[PDB]
């Protein structure tokens, strides 16, 4: 298998699950072994957000101070005198991974507490949300505190944006969101072939932990739901992104 | 394994593929092996008929003689003076396996070859019908006329019932005449727990090929798309109910 030998060049472990919603065709490899998801979390907390959100809800000025302000807050931090509406902050949340759009976005949902027990109630089992930006990103091994698997992840992707978990204006909001990502440009987007539209949310934690998660669309055919996750042995290991477009090779070649 | 020791008692070969889609958790042995497809191809015919027409033009009275009548007609030939409407068709089709039901139909949306692009219109590349009932049920090993796989009549049946493919009005006149099937209680749904719901469709042809696909609601949780083909080795081998029984227990553990 070519996810070991990936795993060996980079020095990480690889969690992987994809699935040809157009054939029920699926490529798996340590799909069920838990990472942290990191930021790819944020994509599930805005399918929770719509859930419970009008999209006039969503024009809801909110307001916070630069004590509100994390470790990364590329669009909040120029907005901490004016605020930010919901649509907003979902928008910086999504495309550019801000940390505190994360945090204001879980405080409006009840916390991770609530997170979790929605996404229970949409069948997911395994995500286990139970901190904030940003030290839901420092996960131990042996731990399950915010962590998840492959499948539960792309599982719970596809519920929000393919599935009827949202109605279709709300799912095509996510899915234009996720589409016009600025962050993975090296990773899944990497690997697929042109022509391929692609709409993903990355992530990155402690242990060299590095992950996407996508739903990618072919010229011509269904869509594939796919999560790529990975990690090394050292707290203060660095990823490489390479791992993941290389990977996603692999899964395309597969399907 | 368990199924390789079904296959030997029973001197059958086993084709299955089930999806647990609240988890995307799957059961497969052969899921890519082709079978006659039979009469489980019946659900797959009705879900195309519901495609074209609306629940007004399912009243249109569709009338024949007794000269359109082949080998099974438990319904229609009770009702060959007066017609019957095309959801009376439907029901006696899905709930009676009417051969004469199933043909009527098949013309009624333009034959096989319109059913099968209706079928690649929908992502199935693989089931191919060519004939009308009952000349559809004899298959010779090595053809692919009018055969399918578990994986594919699983995938079209879920297209149809669980996706939107067809407006939620419709999915659930199909949903509720498989629901209330005749024809398959020594099958899967004698191998399924006590408060399991079962919406099935049976089928058998030549070379003892025995047939069930089904969607399988447990008390609790999301459904379970389920696939169970079977055939011998000879032409006019004889089938046995047990064997797809005993096989869904596998599954159901399995899962
Ligand atoms: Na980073
Ligand atoms: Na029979």
């Amino acid at each position: 298998d070519d996810f070991a030998k990936l795993e060996e060049q980079f020095d990480a472990k690889l969690g992987i699950f994809a699935l040809d919603t157009g054939t029920n065709r699926t490529v798996t490899y340590r799909p069920d072994e838990r990472f942290a998801f990191a930021s790819t979390i944020k994509a599930l907390t805005v399918g929770v957000l719509l859930q419970q959100k009008s999209i006039e809800d969503l024009n809801q000025r909110i307001t916070y101070t630069r004590d509100d302000l994390v470790n990364y807050n590329p669009i909040t931090e120029k907005h901490v005198d004016t605020g930010m509406t919901l649509k907003e902050l979902a928008d910086a949340s999504l495309r550019y991974s801000d940390n505190t759009a994360q945090n204001l976005i879980l405080k409006q949902i009840g916390g991770p507490e609530s997170l979790k027990k929605e996404l229970r109630k949409i069948g997911d089992e395994v995500t286990n949300p139970e901190r904030f930006e940003p030290e839901l990103n420092e996960v131990n091994p042996g731990e399950t505190q915010d962590t998840s698997t492959a499948r539960a992840l792309a599982t719970s992707l596809q519920a929000f944006a393919l599935e009827d978990k949202l109605p279709s204006e709300k799912r095509e909001l996510l899915i234009d969101w996720m589409k016009r990502n600025t962050t993975g440009d090296a990773l899944i987007r990497a690997g697929v072939p042109e022509g391929w539209e692609v709409a993903d949310k990355t992530g990155a934690g402690s242990y060299g932990t590095r992950n996407d998660i996508a739903i990618i669309w072919p010229p011509k055919g269904d869509p594939v739901v796919l999560a790529v996750l990975s990690s090394r042995d050292k707290k203060d290991a660095k990823y490489d992104d390479k791992l993941i477009a290389e990977a996603t090779k692999v899964v395309l070649k597969a399907l």
